[PDB]
């Protein structure tokens, strides 16, 4: 139960420009697809029958936590790119919280797909995956947009496998509990063992902070999925990237990969690539397979 003349009249207009009515839309709460903080996500069908992801706030009980969280996330709306999720509108109704409809991506995160071992992709498979989130983290780099949670899990495979970077806006949660951690100055539970060494030490995060997650992303996807850091403790992490540690050479992945890899992990901010730059390289590197 949530009212519409209790939030900030700006964003009801923003928010108007993609609602969808309820007689629109048929949820599946017997088809879980996903477990967030906020919410689960259910299959639905969009109607002329779109196939859709459902996201429910409906553990978002308070008012001010809804507002906050689509004046953080309606901007999703402003954004295009074949690599990037879109949002296909939010269904506003008489009671229950808002639900966030987003097209239903197939495969699931790319993380889980890797990580199936009838999948086997292949090196030049995974390098493909890498150099298409470069591609839709430099569309968001151009539109000044700050990630802050850039790794394998939040980026999906649609049913042509293209990869679609997510978990960004109004679809933002935890979805993967086992890595987020309050092991960390803010207090709040956060991806630490995916975060820049200064966004550990100031809190800020920034599009060169993102370059730094997208390096640990490349070396996930290398790994097939494998855990970052499994021997480094929560607790460790900081004094680790300190200490001028860095994530291992996957077996498979090639010497320039890795050495992209470790530019996006240099300990100033300013020396790692840009977006830009990135695409450039690892398009590079691709068309050598
Ligand atoms: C909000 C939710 O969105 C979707 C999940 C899924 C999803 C999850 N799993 N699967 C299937 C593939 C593997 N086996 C279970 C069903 C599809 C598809 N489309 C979505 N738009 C989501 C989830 Cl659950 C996790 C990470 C994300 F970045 C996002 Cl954005």
């Amino acid at each position: 139960h949530i009212d519409l003349s209790a939030l900030n009249p700006e964003l009801v207009q923003a928010v108007q420009h993609v609602v969808i009515g309820p007689s629109s839309l048929i949820v599946h709460f017997n088809e879980v697809i996903g477990r967030g903080h906020f919410g689960c996500v259910y299959h639905g069908t969009l109607l002329k029958k779109i196939h859709c992801a459902v996201k429910s706030l409906n553990r978002i009980t308070d008012i001010g936590e809804v507002s906050q969280f689509l004046t953080e996330g309606i901007i999703m709306k402003d954004f295009s790119h074949p690599n990037v999720l879109s949002l296909l509108g939010i269904c506003l109704r008489s009671e229950g919280s808002p639900l966030v409809v987003l097209p239903y991506m197939k495969h699931g995160d790319l993380r889980n797909f890797i990580r199936n071992e009838t999948h086997n992709p292949t090196v030049k498979d995974l390098i493909g995956f890498g150099l298409q989130v470069a591609k839709g983290m430099k569309y968001l780099a151009s539109k000044k947009f700050v990630h802050r949670d850039l790794a394998a899990r939040n980026c999906m495979l649609d049913e042509k496998f293209t990869v679609k970077v997510a978990d960004f806006g109004l679809a933002r949660d935890m979805y993967d509990k086992e890595y987020y951690s309050v092991h960390n100055k803010t207090g709040a539970k956060l991806p630490v063992k995916w975060m820049a060494l200064e966004s550990l030490q100031t809190q800020k995060f920034t599009t060169k902070s993102d370059v730094w997650s997208f390096g640990v992303l490349l070396w996930e996807l290398m790994t097939r999925g494998a855990p970052p850091y499994p021997d480094v403790n929560t607790f460790d992490i900081t004094v680790y990237l300190l200490q001028g540690r860095r994530l291992l050479q996957p077996e498979y992945c090639p010497d320039p990969l890795y050495e992209v890899m470790l530019k996006c992990w240099h300990p100033k901010a300013e020396m790692r690539p840009s977006f830009s730059e990135l695409v450039s390289r690892i398009s590079a590197i691709f068309s050598t397979f």
